[PDB]
């Protein structure tokens, strides 16, 4: 099973006139190496890849990839609604060292059943890398079913995992069920803090979280804690991770929040956002900190 | 705070023409209580309360709170969508000796916010008796918003719980946060199996969900463990009520599925069921019996 | 093809403790027969079938059938989430002398494929009289697609229209497709006075829509200029209809604004309305009949 | 008024690589001037804005509005995710020559309200050119508001009008109302071929729609017809527009099927879409054909 285990949507840090922060997205990378995690995830919703050009999401996938010299397992999100750019960013992605993409669903048009499966096929194709899918609902408008992961994960042996990101046990449940019970490998990973434990015990295999960025050793310790069959120990921690989602409600998008977490958790870098993102007002930061204090996170 | 812990949402159970099974109905609470359940509530969802008749839903809870005779809290179900007829009917539980009553909001219309305010609290003017809110989107199609419950709870002093049916952490987190934050001894109970674990963990209070009617023990051993302290023995308890729910799916209303449960689980009764619900079929039934083997509950 | 043109959902009058006004009501009646109309539909959704029980709903259709004493066809809506409920209406329907039924699909529980089948066709077997259904899944959460519709016309010989309650040209001209496509004399109306003009220009039949119970005139004439090929006349009685439902947006549930409108159009009737409903308040009233005189309507 | 009338979202026409077809864009543009349309809209959903890189879309417009020449008002549709790049290419199609640009809401995040109209004014301050907003929920999952849309107008007065693409006469009423109300000379455009009629009998100024490319006589007579007050007239052609949004049932998303009308119609070009569209099927494609016969369209 590839992917598993507390891999981070890492954050991409940028300068106050929107170029990479490459001294400061390194030092990012290198703390959550350092705390254990089991792989990380450039360019994903938290990396913003959505406000990127694709020439943009190749230099930080490039240097990303540099920056961690294989010391995890390195992941770049190439998806979008340009079928064609979704294969030139997976094939560059392969041939700058990358282990894997994470691949959504097109999220303008809702496409066709025949038309979604021809889709993910063909960018399965178009590399030799791990693919792994990417299920967000609330955004793209357009669920990626058990039924239809099944399908896609029977298509092409390189289909090997999802993140799944929905508020709903449910989901998670089914996907197991459904897709691990004909592929045991399948990785199943959940996109919210909140999930990571009943994700593991139902069976599923970790967590892309946004916590990752500011607190990864939470998730790590919890992982680690339920791997070593200490479960109260486990459900200590994740008693903290379902309260930390308070925060997202801050804003929208709330990468403005997990960038100023990171810093107010004593990583300082620069906490610029594209646009239509914006920055965090003040009252709204003494807010998250206000909390992060309550958690005892920093 | 009232009506914490775990209450269990009551079968109602039928002859084969249709009409109240009270030696059947009888066993069951006898069973329930046995069992170390906090209370008990009548005439919800799954007691087919929207499938009765205002008269036939008055014999059902006076026979029930009879047959109680005191020894649990008892919950009367007296929502629908005919406001007069919710205060007979909760009116009329009152006077028949119960503990309180459970009021969903009117799911026909979805009523102006003004409006449904207004029932809410004409409800709650009309008995003596606590009221407990029940919100349940999925079905209602008008959710019970914390902020509206807040001012619901500020609004009327009777007014002091809910049952908060829905797959979703953060709608359950934010309902402890935003109305237990103003109002401490009000309850949150969670209205769904899956989510008694994290209800607890979040300071919510427990559970009214299906599982109560065919495997209470699993729930009130949770609830015993966490309270006791000892958490590793709550989440092994968990990990039960997290595989539960696959047993809803296989039809739907799926009443008749909780029913052929308690069968077999060890209580023979009548499972019939009322119209535009089935029985379930022979090969759903053996289905069912697979997976309550699985998770050892028969 | 049966039941077709203008057929109003006629509003139920009630005296000030929540009684039928027999007078009043009886005098609406006598308007909207004088006014042209096709038909006449008793305990619809403006009629609030949904706050009146049972008893006093049988009581309703046989005045109300009695009073018209035969001079146009008489539907009573005979709908609920009670099955049994839904059928001992829908027999009195017949035993009291209405020319048919028209049934909603249950709207608490959204009840599985099979089972919604299988609960039309119960319904539709409990009488002799035609059965006309009715789609409203902004309040049902459960569309009666034109291909479920198509499968009951095709199972029973008595389920012979619908009243779709949409604003959506798509599902209407789908309807007519699907359904026309293989029954041509089923008929098909539509519940909303924005869609009557639309609904003839592909091929449907007529309206069941509010407007019928203060503006009867506008919608009888829109359909004998039409049937007298006359379109440009037709199209400019759609043009008012067009206007008229921003009304409806002053409150909810609005049947208070249409009997308030009954009154500023010339027919004095007690405009109260049953719970969780209320009376508009005098802001709103006057707001009303600005927009009424606007339309020339009074 | 800015941008009234019959303005096409004209259909980007590729080669067999994927490539802008020069010649058969202009065939294109050419008859439908020729047609004697308002204005073109190039790169909107029907031209596939959202599967072509920023470079493509630079080329694609300039073309076409140097291909224009001015003989007709020219649209560029510049929106996306990327805010940045909104700018770039909006900028790009002013110095390019076009006369306005429509801008669609953020799609992927639905953005928060400050956030949103923050966004929509920095836009709309990047140039000097009209700016027209782009309404379309089904896809973007977040809904302009007519109250919204209002506030826009009145933040910024080189936002002048708005193609509100929903299949809802109520959404189209109020956005005329509330935002014509405040504004007379804002432009209300329809995004549906359905609803053009409508859309003038409410007060609004005509439509983008699809049946624009294949069938624009039907909408530019239609036009013409209610300008010349021969009313009978346009609801005639409106009938024929009733029926036309049957074919876009034929495969989502449904560029193809309208560059296949375009063909049928009897303009050769390349019917080659972009990915993850695909091309229509033989069946399909035969089924379109009998379609346009019927309603005599070729």
């Amino acid at each position: 099973a590839l992917f598993t285990g507390i891999i981070p949507p890492v954050s991409t840090i940028f300068t106050a006139d929107g170029q990479l922060d490459k001294p400061g997205t390194a030092a990012l990378i290198d703390d959550l190496i350092k705390a254990g995690v089991d792989g990380l995830f450039f360019l994903g919703s938290g990396g913003e890849f959505s406000q990127l050009g694709a020439e943009e999401r190749k230099a930080i996938a490039r240097f990303a990839i540099d920056h961690v010299d294989r010391r995890v397992p390195v992941l770049i999100g190439t998806g979008g609604t340009n079928a064609r750019e979704t294969i030139e960013l997976s094939q560059h992605a392969q041939q700058a060292g990358a282990d894997g993409i994470v691949v959504i669903n097109p999220y303008y048009w809702k496409v066709s059943e025949a038309n979604l499966i021809r889709y993910f096929e063909q960018v399965a194709d178009s590399v030799t890398l791990p693919v792994m899918l990417y299920n967000f609902p609330a955004l793209t408008g357009q669920d990626l079913t058990p039924a239809l992961v099944k399908t896609l994960a029977d298509s092409r042996s390189n289909i090997i995992g999802i993140k799944d990101t929905i508020d709903s046990v449910a989901h998670l449940r089914s996907m197991i069920h459904t897709v691990k019970g004909a592929h045991p490998h399948f990785t199943v990973l959940c996109g919210y803090d909140d999930h990571l434990f009943n994700t593991l015990l139902l069976g599923g295999d970790g967590a892309i979280s946004a916590s990752g960025n500011f607190a990864p050793q939470v998730s790590v310790n919890l992982l680690k804690a339920w791997r070593d069959g200490d479960v109260a120990k486990a459900a200590g921690y994740h008693q903290t991770l379902l309260q930390i989602p308070q925060m997202y409600q801050l804003d929208t998008p709330f990468v403005n929040v997990i960038k100023e977490a990171i810093v107010l958790c004593g990583r300082p870098v620069s906490t610029h956002v594209l646009p239509p993102a914006s920055p965090l007002d003040e009252p709204r930061k003494a807010q998250l900190k206000t909390l992060l204090q309550q958690l005892k996170l920093c």
